[PDB]
């Protein structure tokens, strides 16, 4: 047990060193005044620390008429990409050292999924309970104010997002505050923050995002025989079998989207206890079974099983909960062959270590739960576009598609004295329903999917030119460093 | 063999006169207060000269600690279209009278290819050699500064680009300077200049842009039997044969893309000497053969041939070098049937004259090397879109496409007791590779081709209208004069 | 006995408590919904902590081509007054916790001398030695940049100033950077920072400013028999006698301006050793004597005396050096009857305590070395005025003055058969030289003393209001709190 701030910092130094020798080179193969390049490693010392961090105290006024001051931080890591992105945390456990780590995390996380934002993160030292809905709103709005005035929020400067401590509403308040104040004259005022309600300029399909990110990330590697050969898989065992720890939003969708492609939830474990059925626990019901109650416990069919499931027999173990739940102790011990980080840093740097050796593939948090970020990028664009995705093209292609099927029809019925004998026109049962109910959402998923795939392959190749086999994490961090580097490099030295 | 400034100015006056009589009419057929429209030629008097030209002297400081002042000009021709476009030249031979001519040239060149920019051009009276890389950067950045402060650079005002004297690099410096200074608050700060590296917001497929522009321009006329009849071509002579003078970026790609479609580089000539093989010099090697050296000379297989190529026996002669290399004297002497201007004004108004008569087709610089401009327009849009072309859509259609092929399959397999007998699903061998490796560049290329063809068509009619035959140039100028006139007409009449 | 951050914090809490009971009243005597005002002490909880503090890391690049990142902080305490004021410190000993304290200090220091600025302070974790003049400049400029972009410098937002670690030139760099960058369009761009050279918009008489502040502060109390009665003075002892510890800029001018009005420097002590003569050490020579050398040591006339001076027999002891050098130990122990804080917090809260009791008057740092701040306010105004003080009026009243003397003359010469017998016209010997060499400086000097004079009796009356007797410090702290309170109250408590 270290703390993030550290792991991330360690994760960087490492990827930084791995890249360096081969960032004098593969690149300026050559150009070499001096052959100190070895040297534009000053670049990497610039990249490392957060460039800006604003701490502030601001007063709100509670409903009981009493004044109270509030502490809050927002740290902008890099600005190599022009608008900073990152969530806002409402917890009494927010430290300046952490918003800084998490800002540091997203700087690279965005790079991984080709999202053109610099990493940022905010924290308000508050516990959203001790405050009413009216009180929460005042905090957000007054917070939005101070950020704007010091350039830590703005559609071209810094675009926040919600954490798990905050909701779409608070984002709505943030947007509405900015648009009615400093950003009155901004035609893109509502692009100042993402994760906001649809009625307020939100994007469709923001909720499945993180979960699907986990899915496609797993799948990209699950269909690569190389990595599946080292574990000896492209699976043979009940076809597939997985356990999910943490039945939050991310874990839920993860189980669902994975189950439906022929994979088997053997066990689901939560904050409380856990459950098991080796037949397949089934999303859905479990799902219903809970909204239904309050927990997963006492589930029919499925079993009080217990402690954590981090080591239930399976292939794919999915941490979708808090931190650190794969330490070192329960490390040589998991089973799961593929550990899919559906949460930020749920494995200590040593779990990685024992895992790496035990010949099991840990799919990095840096890459896997970047699904939400990827879609948040799309929401930001949507606001800049001032139009829902697909609105002007949905009907155009529906026509075009029917026009092809009509063409295949005619062409076949000439070959051939006819009319309406041969009937290609009909789309498949699904193709109809998808043509039928095409919405922005479908584009957003399709975008996410392509991004995950394209990013999955860039990690696989970065891992290979570096001879890295199963340590996807530092390979992922490396892919990030190289990307953040050339932005700095091919920009200049003289001015800023 | 005068100043280039002239030809352009002569080229205009001419197209202006041709349009005029029929710009009292074809338009206000009628409307006629007075019947002086004949008079809203004041419009054409306004269109003609550059509206603004800024000369400036600014100090840099060399690496040897010595101060040195630097002269620089940028001329904005028209602002009928809201952001000015045009390159920056680093040569000691830049005159104020030239940046004006070239600005004048692009003002019409953009109109030809429906690119919504006003013509501009900058020149820094400097020789990039006598200066280090550090020194070059200082010059750019300080130059970018002064332009910004006087409104001669900005994403909505004036968007520069590189010339052959400048690289992507310097464009990167320009962008980074602007974004860190005057345009800090601009959400489109990096749209202030094009031709910049991909890591800095450049567009994929820029390098081939100007070269392909040359290709498609040639091809559009090469597949029209009318124009190919007058020369007696839709070619018969070794199928096809062409000589390229100037092995720069434009000439290189030109030879490659032309060769590829069954056409034959008989000869390649450069700054130094020249080269011949009547079998086909082959891009490629010549290409490699040089990167390789420093020059084309001493090329195996191909021969020390010598002086300029401008009259080597071929059909298509492609000037892709400096100015004026088709004067007058070597005019009734070329052989080439088709002179494809892959550079700005390489033929004097007189070469045109003898050529026109000798019944050979000169494809205008005004239209042909507008390929780079067309794509620069796309780069500008890309920055406004804040997303790479095809991103969110590449996978969406890949799905959609497979969905249709699936539909054609099913539909045919009912006609018919089956399953997977009939197999439409498979795309053609190419359609796969296209779907497979779809990238931004494919979108860029498709856009470039579309523009070049449609402009060729636009030109061909304006030619056949006034029965200009093979006078493609003053047709395209007439085309451009008309377009620039319209915007002026249906707008400013009493003020601004 | 404390450090830095703490004394100030303690100094506030205290004055805050003293004011409170009488800040439900003297004020809203009355108005009392509820009678919880006792409550708009939330105001005082808001006033207390700094509202904003920006930490940043930024790269410079040394002359040896190596990259190096640099840490820097600037804290804005209050913004009840619209442009923040405060110095910039170049020391490796800068903590985030001091820049906050010192920002906190000035927020009240300005209030004391009716200077309408909110307290701020910056620190760059650097040692100006290990860096060349070229290197120092890059640090300043790049630092100025990041402050501007986050709204921590600007003529209407935050106006910095030099500390002892920084000079007028770095201020000049700061101004020139801002004016050439973010604040290019600002007609008051050079009002962004004070303490800059005269050629760069500095004000005349900035150097004597802090020193004279010390003088007039001492003098205001030295001519009040009440306070001079409790010590039993309006002095009788060698008329007067004073020791100065710290021969910096402030201590130097202090000794000079004090000496000049019939007061004796008995002893001068420094960083190194010390010096005594009970006859009078004489500014001037000591002054000359060291420019001369490097130190005060080995001074003729005057003696190696030694250790600190802090207790040499005198009336007035003037700490014009580092912190803390009146602790507690050497507290019941001084003799000086008047301790004039010519530096920030040179007495621990306990020295105050023993002093208060021992019936000796400590003139607060909060009030005394506010002379520099007062004049810095004038420099800010000067830039806003875009004209040197007195320029259009100097000659006008020179004429007016001579016109009165002419009037007195004539009028007397009627009373009386004459012409030019009676001669009032002549000004006094001084009045001539004053009229003769009137400059901006004379206005600046004037404006300062009136401030020090009025602020003096503002504190006297407040000390009187709360029966604080000789607790001049928390008389001044209370005095500031009241001011900052009224601003906060008589405006912003709803959503501001
Ligand atoms: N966060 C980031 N940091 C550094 N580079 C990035 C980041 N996001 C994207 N890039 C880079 O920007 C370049 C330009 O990409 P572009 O073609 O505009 O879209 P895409 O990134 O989808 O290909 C790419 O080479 C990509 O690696
Ligand atoms: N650079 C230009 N200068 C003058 N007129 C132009 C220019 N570009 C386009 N136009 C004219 O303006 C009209 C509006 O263009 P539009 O059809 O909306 O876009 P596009 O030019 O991309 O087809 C076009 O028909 C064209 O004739
Ligand atoms: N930094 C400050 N904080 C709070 N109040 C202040 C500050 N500076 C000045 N004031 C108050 O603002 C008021 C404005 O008075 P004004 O007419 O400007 O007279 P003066 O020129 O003496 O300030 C004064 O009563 C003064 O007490």
């Amino acid at each position: 047990d270290p703390n993030f701030f550290k792991m991330v910092e360690g994760f960087f130094d490492r990827g930084a060193s791995i890249v360096e020798d081969k960032l004098v080179e593969d690149l300026k193969t050559r150009e070499t005044e001096e052959q100190k390049r070895n040297r534009v490693r000053g670049i990497l010392r610039i990249i490392k620390p957060c460039n800006h961090v604003l701490s502030l105290s601001f007063p709100i006024r509670r409903d009981d008429g009493s004044w109270e001051v509030i502490e809050g931080y927002r740290a902008q890591h890099s600005q190599h990409r022009t608008p900073c992105k990152g969530g806002i945390r409402y917890s009494t456990d927010v430290s300046v050292d952490e918003v800084k780590a998490l800002a540091s995390l997203m700087t690279y996380k965005c790079a991984v999924v080709d999202v053109p934002f610099g990493g940022a993160k905010a924290g308000v030292k508050i516990n959203p309970k001790n405050y009413t809905d009216n009180e929460l709103e005042k905090i957000t709005r007054r917070f939005t104010m101070e950020l704007a005035k010091k350039g830590f929020i703005g559609p071209g400067v810094d675009v926040p997002a919600p954490d798990m401590s905050t909701g779409e509403r608070e984002m709505s308040w943030i947007a509405d505050t900015y648009a009615s104040t400093i950003g009155h004259y901004d035609i893109n005022a509502h692009a100042c923050v993402t994760g906001k309600p649809i009625s307020q300029g939100g994007i469709h399909g923001r909720i499945s995002a993180t979960g699907r990110g986990v899915f496609h990330g797993i799948e990209n590697f699950i269909n690569e025989a190389s990595y599946m050969s080292i574990l000896g898989m492209t699976p043979g065992f009940g076809d597939k079998t997985f356990a999910v720890q943490g039945f939050g939003n991310v874990g839920l969708h993860s189980m669902r989207y994975l189950h439906r492609f022929g994979a088997k939830c053997v066990a689901v474990g939560e904050s409380d206890g856990s459950i098991w059925n080796p037949d397949g626990i089934d999303p859905k019901e479990l799902e219903d079974f809970k909204l239904q109650h309050g927990t997963i416990l006492g589930f029919p069919k499925a079993k009080i099983y217990e402690g954590s499931i981090l080591e239930v027999d399976c292939d794919i173990l999915i941490p979708a909960a808090s931190e650190k739940q794969l330490t070192k102790s329960n490390a040589p011990r998991v089973k799961a062959k593929i550990i899919a980080e559906g949460a930020n840093g749920p494995t200590t740097p040593e779990a990685d270590k024992i895992f790496l050796e035990r010949n099991i593939m840990v799919i990095p948090d840096l890459y896997l739960n970047a699904g939400g970020v990827t879609v948040s990028y799309f929401e930001w664009l949507k606001n800049l576009n001032h139009v829902s995705y697909g609105r002007l093209t949905f009907k155009y292609e529906r026509d075009s598609n029917y026009h092809l099927l009509m063409s295949v029809q005619e062409s076949l019925e000439r070959k051939f004295g006819k009319h309406g004998g041969t009937i290609p026109i009909v789309p498949t049962a699904e193709f109809q329903d998808r043509i039928s109910g095409a919405s922005e959402k479908d584009i957003v998923h399709s975008g996410l999917a392509y991004t995950m795939e394209r990013s999955a392959r860039q990690i696989m190749r970065t891992a290979m030119k570096y001879n890295l086999g199963l340590d996807l994490r530092t390979a992922a961090y490396v892919n990030a460093i190289e990307k953040v580097f050339r932005v700095y490099n091919e920009a200049g030295v003289t001015f800023t």
